[PDB]
């Protein structure tokens, strides 16, 4: 009586970015655990330990990189039907273990065991690895012999929240954002602790636990590498798809490189003209050459510029200017990117006018808005009847800014307006810009649209100043805040309560791939004290602060596409429509594709969930389930926990909402604000990430200069040539499909469960995005939305097509916040 099994495995030089038959011998153990005989304990019996016996160099399903080794496990009549393994690798190096199958006389009965697990030797656990069959158990489903080994292994997942973690650790817990600070360094490099106070509340982020600083027991200590737990960096084939890599290489290397040329006067320090940012993906920029030949050995790094190996390195060319190098100043355009461009979910509609301000007037002052209604040119409507008829828009960063501006104004490269931008929904469905509000606390000017004479210039500029706002708005707000630092804790709570045995756990997971990883290293050289975004956006150090004050007002139940819509006046409740919503702008082209995917994922959500739970008793009766919640709630989001809008989680109804809330924020919404970025914002002039002065007042050489110079006028109050360079190749880096992501509709194994009818949900799913995916290629190539899904820059909006093949490609939506 013997089984036959086949383990794959890939050793450790495949997934490095930077031989087989030691494998055999006693180098490797598997033990079977029975799922059906228990010993006097109540534990699944184990078998003995059995090693690998010899390649299988015979399958034909062998991916790259991996190899598979026969075993044959000894397994009489008194042992039942194995459920799980422990493996103990008594090699000296770590390899990552792929899958144990085990044959059957019917190939109905075959086991498969899918682990996508990294194991080290045996002697760093304190606990001996274990796996589980593909079988999807609820906690009162789990064969009684597999009971105590399901609870002792979350047990190991939680750790004792102490402790150093290291390289092998899989321990998963929380702490505060107390990690960005370099105080021992310098004081001014001092950051406030982000959560924990009412003050400062703050999404939490995986524990590292390296210990105070020595200035400061409350910071975290620097270290060389922020753990994330092991599993949570899965490596990659090719080093080029190593993209998380690139930002810590960009903050290390290339930019010392950069700043060197520049203070050698190698390279002019401004741009002069428009010309010399279309240079950059025309002809390149020449750089001297020690800078060139540190920049081009390095991996990711090399993929983002072509060079000449001497003087020249040059980006590529933007989509926003592939077919006009001008439209991106066209008011049409400016006002198209709100609703269809990089950060197209902030507009509001205006139900009242002016505008109010709920700032506290003991200290701003009268806010209430500057602007009339009679100044504005509403193509022959009243004021009285575009509210009426719906047609007013806004673009409000007023209450948002207001209270840094005094504190970024203060710094000595940076100058800043709190702004508002009034938009008219045109009777050609298209926006229009009426007029923006430039506000300074004790101080406000309003600018309306002008086509000649220094007034155009005035007018240019204005778009400039709410530019940077919604910039600097959706990189740390739409962006790092909504996707990258919300979903952490929920990525930290499933591990911790959720057995890898769990539908629920199945279900998301996928949605998780590659998070914690890029968040560590965004802490380590993205978000940190003096790291890419503080020495590239506006506010400097004030950057990730800002966050925290919008968190404030963070929603989870608002992160819902269609709550989003109605709470932003955009869309009203009409439950005679397919979605259930009435878009106010009819053509919206994030809104209209965005509803397209969220009814699929809810779709394929509800279809799931009723495998597993009949009735609200089963979901209230999940132990697991209620503790992963009540932790993510408490503890993840814990400075959030007292508000009343958070799911119970007590019905059927309520898992259906929260697991499609998380999906979709992981996926469609992180794609949406994610990978137009360097296809939009590659021309810096469009999307500008600062402002270094404000407007010239009348008999000044400054206003002199915008009458008789407008380009440099304008060069001179956006972003300057250095930081540009760096925010550019960090934005290349962003927008890049690796050729190893897993899209939405994908998984990375085909037999992640056993249980038939889930997979064929899956299917379903899968097929339905196709369909969607024809239906937008059909939005784009209809005549009548060209003025809202492409215009003047001739774009089709492609961000929520789900399938891209592997770049730079303006489409596709991963399963998860992959980068
Ligand atoms: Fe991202």
């Amino acid at each position: 009586h013997k089984i036959k099994g086949t383990v794959v495995l890939m050793p450790k030089n495949e997934l490095e970015v930077n031989n087989l038959n030691a494998f055999l011998g006693r180098s490797v153990s598997l033990q079977l655990i029975s799922a059906t005989k228990a010993d006097a304990h109540g534990k699944g019996k184990v078998g003995k330990d059995t090693f690998l016996e010899g390649i299988n160099t015979s399958l034909p399903t062998l991916g790259a990189g991996e190899s598979a080794f026969n075993i044959h496990f000894e397994w009489d009549g008194s042992m039942g039907i194995p459920g799980a393994f422990y493996i103990k690798n008594y090699m000296q190096v770590e390899f990552f273990l792929k899958s144990l199958t085990l044959e059957a006389i019917s190939n109905q009965g075959t086991i498969r065991f899918v682990c996508n697990s990294w194991v080290y030797n045996t002697k760093l656990y304190k606990s001996v690895r274990i796996f589980f069959a593909n079988h999807t158990y609820v906690p009162s489903e789990t064969p009684a012999p597999l009971v105590e080994y399901r609870e002792e292994e979350l047990k190991s997942l939680r750790g004792n929240g102490t402790g150093e973690r290291k390289e092998y650790d899989r321990i998963y817990d929380y702490d505060v954002y107390n990690d960005l600070g370099n105080p021992d360094k310098s004081e001014k490099l001092a950051r406030p602790v982000l959560g924990g106070s009412s003050t400062f509340p703050y999404p939490r982020r995986g524990r590292t636990g390296r210990g105070p600083t020595v200035t400061d027991p409350n910071t975290e200590k620097q270290g060389e590498v922020f753990y994330v737990p092991r599993d949570e960096n899965l490596g990659h084939l090719k080093s080029k798809d190593a993209l998380e890599i690139g930002t810590k290489s960009l903050s290390q290397i290339v930019q010392p490189a950069f700043e060197s040329a520049f203070d050698l006067k190698s390279t002019p320090i401004e741009f002069h003209s428009f010309q010399d940012v279309h240079d950059l993906y025309e002809g390149g920029i020449k750089l001297p050459r020690d800078v060139i030949s540190t920049i081009i050995p390095l991996p990711v790094i090399k993929e983002l510029y072509r060079t000449d190996g001497q003087h020249i390195l040059k980006f590529p060319q933007p989509h926003v200017v592939q077919v006009s190098q001008s439209a991106w100043m066209t008011d049409e355009e400016f006002a198209r990117e709100m609703i269809a461009g990089v950060n197209p979910c902030v507009i509001r509609g205006l139900e009242e006018f002016p505008p109010k301000s709920n700032l506290d007037p003991a200290i701003y002052g009268d806010q209430s808005s500057k602007i009339t209604a009679d100044s504005l040119d509403l193509d022959g409507y009243t004021m009285d009847e575009a509210l009426g008829s719906r047609r007013l828009f806004m673009l409000d960063y007023h209450d948002i800014f207001m209270p840094y501006v005094r504190q970024i104004n203060q710094l000595n490269s940076a100058k800043t307006y709190a702004t508002r931008t009034i938009l008219f929904l045109r009777e050609d469905g298209t926006l229009k810009p009426v007029a923006i509000e430039l506000s300074l606390p004790h101080v406000s000017q309003v600018v309306l649209p002008a086509k000649e004479g220094v007034e155009s210039t005035i007018w240019l500029l204005a778009k400039a100043y709410v530019i940077v706002n919604d910039s600097c708005y959706h990189q740390l707000m739409s962006h790092w805040l909504n996707t990258h630092a919300a979903m952490e804790p929920f990525v930290i709570a499933t591990h911790r309560h959720l057995s890898v045995l769990h539908p629920i756990y199945k279900l998301l997971t996928p949605h998780y791939r590659n998070n914690m990883n890029i968040n560590a290293l965004a802490r380590q050289s993205a978000i940190n004290a003096n790291g890419i975004i503080e020495t590239t956006f506006l506010p400097s150090k004030y950057s990730v602060e800002m966050s925290s004050a919008v968190y404030k007002n963070w929603v989870f139940t608002d992160q819902a596409l269609p709550a989003d819509l109605i709470k932003r006046g955009v869309a009203i409740k009409d439950p005679s429509t397919p979605h259930g919503v009435r878009l106010l702008i009819e053509d919206y082209p994030y809104a209209a594709d965005g509803l397209e995917i969220w009814a699929a994922i809810k779709t394929w959500v509800q279809e799931y969930v009723p495998l597993y739970y009949a009735r609200d008793d089963d979901v209230k009766n999940d132990s697991e389930l209620q503790h992963w919640w009540k932790e993510a709630v408490e503890k993840g989001h814990g400075d959030l926990k007292d508000k009343p809008w958070w799911p119970k989680l007590q019905t059927l109804e309520d898992l259906v909402e929260v697991c499609l809330i998380i999906i979709w924020i992981a996926s469609a919404l992180h794609a949406a604000v994610n990978f137009g970025q360097y296809p939009y914002g590659g021309l810096i002039m469009n999307r500008p990430t600062a402002s270094r002065r404000l407007l010239p007042e009348k008999g000044t050489p400054e206003y002199e200069e915008m009458i008789n110079n407008h380009e440099k006028a304008y060069l001179r109050t956006i972003t300057s040539k250095l930081p540009t360079l760096i925010s550019l190749s960090v934005i290349e880096i962003a927008s890049t499909h690796a050729s190893d992501e897993v899209y939405l509709g994908q998984r990375d194994n085909p037999h992640w469960t056993s249980d038939s009818k889930a997979l064929q949900a899956f299917q379903k799913f899968g097929n339905k995005l196709k369909e969607i995916e024809e239906k937008l290629v059909r939005r784009n190539n209809d005549p009548s939305l060209q003025g809202n899904r492409l215009g003047p820059v001739q774009l089709p909006y492609t961000l929520l097509y789900p399938s891209s093949e592997e770049g730079l490609t303006f489409r596709g939506i991963p399963n998860s916040i992959s980068i």
